[PDB]
């Protein structure tokens, strides 16, 4: 793999290797808020993280990975749009060089400063592997953030990325308690669609909260001082890792909300 999200590795290069970027269900897409259909036969989301275990924090060269024990049903997605249990497997964020860009879906064309994913996979299908080659294999936990006042339960993860500022460095990330990412109403969009980043299976249900978190400006200027390279190499920024949007297709767009 040589894709990123740079001059020339970019989006908007990516479907020479994986031409499934071009396909009728991709991520992310506009969400058009007056299009999209309040289904009053939507359930509220279950999310159940009381007995989360976070073990690692990676950074892959594209993003950093909060990692969690996904071996039991401990943090588990239900409910919502989802039939079956769907384990949590890791949480990143996507974000940008600057406050006016940074998410991956946009509300009515508004792009948020960053995006954080909490990836979760059907316990049906035994692995992640096996999920993510499924239409029902993965379901996406996605919340807007935007700059404003510092969220709390952001900052063990600002405090530690000094610690693995370059591509294949991994720190210990114990003890962490994801409640505190999320806002306080859980309304939500869903629709189906793939995984963001190469190889973009097309395997996600996504579900997207209405309210986004509010973070310092500080926490974010923070996520911007990590590196795509490798220690010793030149340094590269890590900003600007979202794929914009894709078209919608023939799909719809559900709103558990009136
Ligand atoms: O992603
Ligand atoms: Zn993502």
């Amino acid at each position: 793999h040589h894709w990123g999200y740079g001059g020339h590795n970019g989006p908007e290069h990516w479907h020479k290797d994986f031409p499934i970027a071009k396909g009728e269900r991709q991520s992310p897409v506009d969400i058009d808020t007056h299009t999209a259909k309040y289904d009053p036969s939507l359930k509220p989301l279950s999310v159940s993280y009381d007995q989360a275990t976070s073990l690692r924090i990676l950074n892959n060269g594209h993003a950093f990975n909060v990692e969690f024990d996904d071996s039991q049903d401990k943090a588990v997605l239900k409910g919502g749009p989802l039939d079956g249990t769907y384990r949590l497997i890791q949480f990143h964020f996507h974000w940008g060089s600057l406050d006016g860009q940074g998410s991956e879906h946009t509300v009515d064309k508004k792009k948020y400063a960053a995006e954080l994913h909490l990836v979760h996979w059907n316990t049906k299908y035994g692995d992640f592997g096996k999920a993510v080659q499924q239409p029902d294999g993965l379901a996406v936990l996605g919340i807007f953030l935007k700059v404003g006042s510092a969220k709390p339960g952001l900052q063990k993860v600002v405090d530690v990325l000094d610690s693995i500022k370059t591509k294949g460095k991994s720190a210990d990330f114990t003890n962490f308690d994801p409640r505190g990412l999320l806002p306080e109403s859980l309304d939500y969009w869903t629709y189906p669609g793939s995984l963001t980043t190469p190889p973009l299976l097309e395997c996600v249900t996504w579900i997207v909260l209405k309210e986004p978190i509010s973070v310092s400006s500080e926490q974010v200027l923070k996520f911007r001082k990590l590196n795509f390279n490798g220690e010793g190499e030149p340094e590269e920024l890590m900003v600007d890792n979202w794929r914009p949007a894709q078209p919608l297709k023939n799909r719809q767009i559900k709103a558990s909300f009136k």
